[PDB]
């Protein structure tokens, strides 16, 4: 039971957290979001906006691990 849908959203204005070459995830703002090259262009602290692919970005949880 599973259909053709899309799972992440990564729409203009959705905080993220885009990985760096460490390794370890960085605070980034979805500034744009490209699906020709299924990427989405993400800024840090220091004003630094570049192309951010799909993959790339690690979805960030604003609640938490919702138990119950």
């Amino acid at each position: 039971g599973s259909s053709g849908s899309s799972g992440p959203r990564l729409w203009e204005g959705q905080d993220v957290l885009a990985r760096w070459t460490d390794g370890l995830l960085y605070l980034g703002t979805i500034k744009k979001v490209d699906s020709a090259r299924e990427v989405c262009l993400v800024q840090f602290e220091d004003d630094s906006q570049f192309l951010v692919l799909w993959k790339d970005i690690s979805p960030a949880a604003l609640s938490g691990p919702s138990s119950g």
